[PDB]
């Protein structure tokens, strides 16, 4: 379970899709993702926050967090959701 755990943080990604659709503002997790993640993508999410709806632009970034390949991006998330302190912390299962 060494790389392979991190091969959980990418199906993870997928799997509380949900939660993460529903309780993530892809204008906060961005910012600690956003160390990881491209601008390209992340300024895209962050319009689309505004055009479709936080859940639309958290969908968004879902699939572009999938697209890198960081240690830290699904760190990023759980440390996202711990200096906003938001629920989303407790159940995404990443490092730490």
């Amino acid at each position: 379970k060494k790389i392979e755990k991190l091969e959980e943080y990418r199906l993870l990604l997928k799997r509380l899709q949900p939660e993460f659709k529903t309780r993530i503002i892809p204008t906060d997790i961005i910012s600690d993702l956003s160390e990881c993640l491209i601008n390209q993508e992340c300024e895209e999410i962050l319009q689309i926050c505004s055009t479709k709806g936080m859940m639309a632009g958290a969908e968004k970034l879902v699939e572009c967090l999938l697209r890198s390949d960081k240690e830290n991006w699904p760190k990023e998330l759980k440390l996202a959701l711990e200096k906003e302190r938001n629920k989303f912390s407790e159940l995404w299962i990443v490092e730490k």
